[PDB]
Formats: structure tokens, C-alpha cells, sequence
């Protein structure tokens, strides 16, 4: 371990959650979760878009 | 006009149809006609891919 200070996992002090670009969820390796054209990008959840 | 030859418009003689690359249909200016996740590229009718 060799680390004092805040432990986010059992302390609730999260800070790296802004470093997520996108996430894709697939069921049965065939069907995307946010299907049915629900989202603006219907294939997967975008979090940050830089272009 | 200044052209005597096989005229594609009313002769039925087409040869430039291989020069297309992609088609993007968009009904109501908000939704692509293929719409639901149907093609490998869901939003566009790619005809020729190079990269």
C-alpha cells in the first residue's frame, strides 16, 4: 500500500471521473444497450468529444 | 449541345456510376432515413471505401 491520505474507493473522494471519453455497452455481443436510436450517438455513450 | 453520341440521359447508357463514394439521406432535416442501426456505418450509405 505505502500510501496514507484519502482513499477514494472507501472514502468517496473521486477526482479522475472527468478522464472518461466514451463508453459502449453491448449485450450478447450483438445488441448495443442504448439502442432504439435513444441517444444522439445511438451506438454508444459519448462523454467528452474533442473534435 | 454540340455532341453526337450515345447520350446517357435518354439512351440508357451509364458509365460514371462507379465514381460515387457515399450517400447521406436525412428526412425532416433531423433524422437519417436508414435511422435505426441497420448498416455497418449507420448514418451513411458508403459506396466506396479506400482507407
Amino acid at each position: 500500500f505505502t500510501y496514507s491520505g484519502t482513499i477514494p474507493y472507501l472514502d468517496g473522494t473521486f477526482y479522475l471521473s472527468h478522464t472518461f471519453r466514451k463508453v459502449a455497452i453491448q449485450f450478447d455481443s450483438s445488441v448495443t444497450w442504448p439502442g432504439n436510436d435513444r441517444l444522439l450517438t445511438p451506438n454508444e455513450f459519448e462523454i467528452k468529444i474533442s473534435v
